[PDB]
């Protein structure tokens, strides 16, 4: 299976139940 | 040269090495 | 509308703009 793109917010994202968390939110 | 959906455990995941590692893992 | 595959060097990255970081610059 593939995942697909993370928003372009100049935001980190973490790959958690197929979608994109900000990374901060594990900061 | 896409990569794969990462399970959905409710966990998050960071890309290296071609895999799906747990962020906490990095907390 | 999927991300392309971060690098396989063993470093963990973050989807962010499109791009993968390296999440220890998160931590």
């Amino acid at each position: 299976g593939y995942i697909p793109e993370a928003p372009r917010d100049g935001q980190a994202y973490v790959r958690k139940d197929g979608e994109w968390v900000l990374l901060s939110t594990f900061l």
